[PDB]
């Protein structure tokens, strides 16, 4: 069935295609919100109006009007019949009527699934709250005026005709166009919701008959009245005869975007299940992982996820994972392992394009230097190959700061420079609270932030505010200890700083709760760098911490097993997880490798991992390593670990580190 | 200062103190939006509009109008400049006096300081936006309609008059009567908005007169539309002379309150920044500790904190300190240390009043009952005394978790009783679980998710939900290594379970995802229940073990120093944590307690309280040592440690133990 879909997707038509991406970006932003009506409550069974204007013809008549009964008495009938027959009686024919339980349709969660943000329906019936309840997603009813005020959550749920939840009395729903006269008067506050919720996201319509009444009032408000500057609707056709060229052109002066189920998939003319599931599952399959199909589609694909991470140094590679929304695992060694791709391999294929040499040609002229690009985007990051063909794989590793190599004669030569943008200043920066010239550097950030949020993507803006608010705790724990400890610390009563700066830093901090700043910067950044984010939180360290363990007793009680561990073995990948949390601090030159919890998190590390050449000194001499592991290849205290234990350990943990 | 301000709130009248509570309150959950305007501006020394009318009186006639003006020309002047000599000259006078820069000023500031979630100015300058800036609040510059829906933020700037961002020309801002008058027939979009972010927040207003035509044109829609469900706005008068009250009636009538500025301070006219500084910084104040020194509203205060967690039959001590923001240190002896209180200490006088019997009459009806279950709360919790009256404390521990006692017998007729609640039928998905049958226990669970969402305090349904989520996770590893292994795993190919299940379970969470579900649980929960979301997450079986290492390698030291320990020391406190997070783990039912992480922070733990007891068992004992721990006694190995040692330990585990 996937299979047809294939084909009626290589089958559609020009003007389709670009719909169907542009719905599918305003999803992958979160910014997309449905309009669901009577059309799938028509599928649920659930009953019609039309059957309650014969219930009622029936009440006030004794036979139906011989034939249809008019284009102008649909409305008028019940009308009459409150009128004549009063209130209590509407009450009990709503009651009979409609007091009935059904279950969901799969359209409900098919609508569902693609994460609308806010929901708009007519739909008098409890069935898409239900489905709201049954996915685990939490949404606000706002059914009457009082709720308006009283929001609940950050979606929406907008029943523009009111629901029977309060009671199965009239007053509470939009029956008589005597309501929909004085719709105005009574309803204000949900029309102004509704308009602005309009406006401000992408619309899709569907389940909503061409003419019917809710579209007219709609149009008629968003098209005639405002300027050229609107985002058009979407609608979703799904009539048995295919909509006529000229009719598309009326609806699209009018400002909808038609897209016709008959061009789509051929069948009778009852099938409205069929039809339905047909066009969402047209958007449905194609998030996007089965639609791509030329290997263009790869490279365009891959250097949109990638590209904007292009201005930091190098990303974590074990962080990594993130940046493909949970697709592909990617190990620590150097390879790729498929785990929820469902889609045509991409990173897969990619593979093959680096391996390749004369089929790149199949390729047009403009991606070339993107392919370039990429291949020394993982180059320098640290990828290398796929699983199956993974052999030798040895890495070294290159931290290239120059702070880290502790060479403070050139960070001074670099400091008298001048400068030449603004990266060079955060650079600059860094390097001077290298230097612990704390107060002038704050200065500098402060000119940093002040400047470049005129400029393009504020990377060097967020990582500037994150790193202003770590120096703001480094001065605050550091005049704590030095003038509660006066004289005493140094056999100096030293006063580094000036109140002037104290004062300056208290009257301008005394504010700005870090814990929203990524929810302060504009969507595009979110999206982008999402893959940041965890430098935000105060707790991003322990996640790693919870891996130490595998070696407290699963690598050392599981050392007394004696038990062999083929090929990844967790002292190694921990050693390796050192030396990437290392790279990915220094090279991007964050100050949180200054703080205390990171150098316990080091500590920790060092002293449980080292703790593995003791295993059992003169053992019961095996047989079985020597076949494996001859020749001892004994760990090296290299340079790299060396000046981590230095720069990470106190001298009291050098006695313990001895001792044991 | 702060005298001066404690004064003044002692005589100020319980209307303002009310409003001061619901507008800080406000702008805690960031539902708080500000209507800055003209007088702000001149402050700073803005161009006030009476310098531009009379030059533009000036530029015709030969001399300024002698007199006050009128009632009308103040509005008609303009459009006869307009429309009569041209419209170049209109441009070239507001080149001419509309262009000087000029500096910020602090009320701005402290505008800015208490977290404006959305900003809504008249003023036509484009100050407010440079002092943006400076504190680097990122906003949505929305100044003509041809950016609503381009919003790249979800913060709003709404310059309603329009500003001079696209240039120095007439039509970008709305000054003349003609524009007044089609002003809904320019701005569709813009009005709509205004009214929304009216309608759905609380509002501060400022910078504004009496009778200024905006806000008798807002007061009168709001007043004459809407019914009985909005807020009412709030205002401060910032005129130089007393209010007379039956204004005050009046206004309030028609749906506005007022906070006067005389009724505050006495300063001279020309003293309009005091005025401003005085009535804003009676906001300032935010800390929200000196509210209310009187007996009640201690207990009403910590009630409104602790109350929505009876549902919980326990809750850690460690994060019991998450529930007060910081403020004092809650210790595992039951002894509290004030930490971050800064003002009147609640907690201080709870005890206080706890141990005063005589005072306890000294209080009203409704907080004795309160009172009493404030009393069984921390009881159950074991929070004693003050670190001060601090003498001999004991800890009996109590798991009364059926499950823990490993009583089965009881806990197999227990399953098949009859339910009565849904708490009930939650306790028995829990000891199904235990007991074997997760199939059972999972429909259970698909049962009780559907049917607790009828209900409010929706705990129940997050501890389900990431019950099932881990239950899940538990299902995929058994179908792992079972059918990994085989006939061999039991001496036949017997698959306990089947092709059903396995499709409801995997459609669901592989939907589903985890990492997100207290994002979207609705405010009100997140407010009420912060404790609960480490659970989510990994990190809440980790934070503790820092400790765990920070400890061992201390005792490891003090091992081989031979140094002697005094108080609590860390073995007590280990152990005391352990007993704390079984506890909370066990009463909550969660099924967290299967996994491999939890047992083998158990093994490290009671091993080093072992490992501690046998060196105490033959510890050198001095004058100070028999002076003070004389008869030697060895670690009481008892039946809870007796549990912990027998539940999850490996052969080899104990083994090592013996020959250690």
């Amino acid at each position: 069935y996937g299979e047809k879909l294939k084909e009626v997707f290589l089958m559609l038509d020009n003007n389709v295609v670009e719909c169907i991406k542009e719905i599918t970006e305003s999803s992958r932003n979160g910014k997309l919100v449905f309009f669901v009506g009577a059309g799938v409550s028509t599928l649920s069974d659930y009953p019609q109006w039309w059957r309650l204007v014969d219930k009622y013809h029936e009440e006030l008549y004794g036979s139906p009007k011989k034939g249809n009964y008019s284009s102008d008495e649909y409305l008028r009938i019940p009308q009459i019949f409150y009128n004549v027959k009063g209130e209590m009686a509407f009450d009990g024919i709503l009651k009979d009527f409609f007091q009935v339980d059904k279950p969901t349709n799969p359209i409900h969660d098919k609508i569902l699934a693609m994460n609308p943000a806010h929901v708009i329906t007519t739909n008098y019936d409890n069935l898409i709250d239900t489905a709201c309840w049954k996915r685990g997603k939490y949404f606000s009813v706002i059914s009457a005026e009082e709720d308006v005020a009283n929001a609940t959550s950050s979606r929406y749920l907008l029943k523009v005709a009111g629901d029977f939840r309060k009671g199965f009395k009239g007053e509470n729903v939009v029956l008589k166009e005597d309501d929909y006269l004085n719709y105005d008067q009574n309803y204000p506050l949900i029309s102004n919701l509704m308009k602005t919720i309009i406006a401000t996201h992408t619309i899709v319509f569907i389940g909503y008959g061409l003419g019917d009444y809710n579209i007219n009032m709609l149009l008629n408000w968003v098209r005639k009245l405002q300027k050229d500057s609107f985002h058009k609707p979407f609608f979703i056709r799904t009539d048995p005869s295919p909509i006529e060229n000229e009719t598309l052109i009326y609806y699209e002066n009018k400002g909808l975007r038609i897209i016709d189920a008959a061009s789509l998939i051929d069948s009778n003319e009852y099938d409205y299940l069929e039809r339905y599931s047909a066009v969402m599952d047209l958007l449905i399959e194609s998030q996007e992982n089965k639609f791509i199909t030329k290997d263009d589609e790869v490279i365009d694909y891959i250097y949109g996820k990638i590209s904007p991470l292009f201005a930091l140094q190098y990303i974590r590679k074990i962080d990594l994972k993130h940046v493909f929304e949970y697709d592909y695992h990617f190990e620590v060694n150097g390879t790729v392992v498929r785990h929820k791709n469902k889609g045509f391999g991409y990173m897969e294929r990619f593979f093959e394009l680096k391996e390749s040499c004369d089929e790149r040609s199949k390729l047009s002229k403009k991606q070339y230097e993107r392919f370039n690009a990429l291949f020394n985007f993982f180059e320098k990051n640290g990828v290398i190959c796929m699983a199956k063909d993974a052999g030798t794989l040895n890495t070294s590793i290159e931290i290239n700061s120059l702070a880290y190599h502790g060479k403070y004669d050139v960070m001074k030569k670099f400091i008298e420079e001048q400068s030449v943008s603004i990266e060079d200043d955060y650079k600059k920066a860094f390097f001077l609270a290298c230097l612990g010239r704390w107060e002038e550097s704050y200065d500098l950030y402060s000119n940093i932030i002040l400047n470049s949020i005129d400029e393009s993507n504020g990377c060097v803006y967020y990582l500037s505010q994150i790193n202003r608010y770590r120096i703001y705790q480094s001065i605050t724990q550091a005049v704590t200890q030095f003038n509660g400890l006066g004289l005493l610390t140094f056999g100096r009563h030293y006063k580094p700083f000036t109140d002037e700066f104290l004062a300056r830093i208290e009257r301008e901090m005394t504010n700005f709760n870090i814990d929203d700043l990524f929810n302060g910067m504009p969507f595009e950044f979110q999206k982008k760098y999402k893959i940041l984010e965890f430098l935000s939180d105060n707790q991003f360290l322990y996640d790693d911490t919870v891996k130490l363990f595998e070696l407290t007793n699963k690598v050392r009680s599981e050392m007394s097993e004696g038990s062999y561990s083929f090929g990844m073995s967790s002292d190694i990948v921990v050693l390796l997880r050192l030396y990437d949390n290392l790279r990915f601090l220094y090279e991007n030159c964050l100050w949180s490798v200054s703080f205390h919890e990171f150098h316990q998190y080091i500590r920790n590390s060092m002293s449980l991992l080292i703790e593995k050449a003791e295993y059992e000194r003169t053992r019961d001499i095996d047989e079985l390593g020597f076949s494996f592991f001859g020749k001892k290849s004994g760990f090296f205290m290299e340079y790299y670990d060396f000046v981590n234990i230095s720069r990470h350990f106190k001298i009291d943990d050098i006695k313990n580190l001895e001792r044991s």
